[PDB]
């Protein structure tokens, strides 16, 4: 939407992650998920449009380690994901994963996940996987008071978006109200599997 | 035939793999990917039948480094793996396999290949796993001259197999040319998969 596709902020070294989505996670982890509504909370918008602006001049690390309010970390890594030309989950897998996650049976609907998963492209399940393992940690903090489901209705609109990028008001409501559980599905995967894609060889 | 359930060769701690089987694919990944013909080409029965023996009856763990010939480890192991009581992908699920794979549409067929391993008895699944990562690395060597169709064709008959201890002679052919689909999805199942099942827990 509003500068570029995934695969263009990250290497070609796997994990293809983008530095800006490796960052901010760190950080946040990295000061312990103390924090309450992680997430969830917006962050002072004055504070995150500057990161968004002496983003592109100093180096991050400094950055974010100086960033008082931790929630506007947040709201960096969110707008980031939703400002992808395309959503992390892609516009043409978008209908599969939703579809998938619909399936009733969860044994069934998990595997049909797995051949979703199977279909993204790289550098978007290794984003995905480095992401999702992070939502797990923070749904299982004590403090951030954000369970799965809650996490999944905010990164609804993030992660899996639409199929294309104007959608109709009918669609887009419509697409809205089965994103939630795309991504429960997809936190309800295995930690065991999500770090597969943290190999490197 | 020669043997009883997998689930004899396996303790209550994860991931539930047979000695014989690590301690092959070890030996195999060692010196094997060199090979040419690995899995393809046969070893003395002379040498199998003596191991074979120094292995699970003697209940010790024979130096398989002493085995000049590469490829007699591996007969060793399709040998434990045929042999078992049932086929490692067992009696109950051996249709469903075998239908899941012939499902025309690519997508629901992969699908029903994930959803008929998840069915699978854990201990079954791991050293389904273990075995298939093992395969992909072999089929992924430039020397050992083995791709997935190939490793398919062998593999069929070692871990398909029937859906019943005496079948008639017509089913028995019938099934035969329905293996290697079967394990030719399997090994297409992605390394992040199968590698889920190897951490320790």
């Amino acid at each position: 939407i509003g500068e570029g596709m995934l695969a263009d902020f990250v290497s070609q070294t796997s994990p293809m992650i983008p530095s800006i989505v490796v960052h901010c996670v760190n950080e946040i982890e990295q000061r312990g998920l103390t924090e309450t509504g992680l997430y969830r909370i917006d962050g002072c918008d004055r504070t995150v449009k500057e990161l968004k602006e002496k983003f592109l001049r100093v180096k991050t690390v400094p950055l974010l380690s100086k960033v008082d309010d931790i929630h506007a970390i947040c709201s960096l890594l969110k707008d980031f994901l939703r400002n992808l030309k395309e959503p992390l989950l892609t516009f043409r897998l978008n209908r599969a994963f939703m579809e998938a996650a619909e399936i009733t049976d969860e044994d069934n609907s998990i595997a049909a996940m797995y051949q979703a998963v199977g279909e993204l492209p790289q550098a978007n399940r290794d984003t995905l996987a480095f992401l999702m393992i992070h939502l797990q940690r923070v749904a299982q903090s004590p403090h951030t008071k954000m369970d799965v489901a809650n996490l999944a209705k905010v990164f609804g609109p993030t992660i899996v978006a639409h199929a294309v990028p104007n959608p109709d008001p009918v669609t887009m409501s419509q697409d809205i109200k089965r994103q939630p559980k795309v991504v429960e599905r997809l936190l309800s995967l295995p930690l065991e599997y999500w770090s597969q894609f943290m190999m490197v060889e």
